[PDB]
């Protein structure tokens, strides 16, 4: 098992479609970290999300999307209004989310609670 797993960037809406089709084949959820590079809490959360991703290696794939870099159509799929927003998707749709803007460890514990409900 790795100690940290890097989040995979989502390129566009078509990539999200392929990601969700792959997740459906495996009967697994996915996590998407919707972030911005100017957002201090997003940046500080990254290493802690990568350690959490390693805990779920082979069980849940973790992705990220930079809301200023990706196409607007992809951001609309997420229905994002604040960053960081950590969403759990399963069966082709967003099932639940966590909004950051707190200390990173505490965001992770809330994300873990969300994961445990749906995995």
């Amino acid at each position: 098992r790795p100690t940290s797993v890097e989040m995979e960037p989502i390129d566009d809406s078509h990539h999200l479609d392929k990601i969700l089709l792959q997740a459906r084949e495996l009967s697994q959820p996915i996590i998407i970290d919707w972030m911005a590079s100017w957002c201090r809490k997003c940046i500080y959360l990254k290493p802690k999300l990568e350690k959490l991703a390693a805990e779920y290696d082979t069980k849940i794939k973790f992705y990220c999307a930079d809301v200023n870099k990706v196409p607007q159509a992809l951001v609309k799929r997420g229905n994002i209004s604040k960053m960081p927003t950590i969403q759990l998707w399963k069966d082709g749709e967003m099932k639940a989310e966590v909004i950051g803007g707190h200390k990173a460890w505490l965001v992770i514990e809330e994300v873990r609670e969300m994961i445990q409900k749906f995995v």
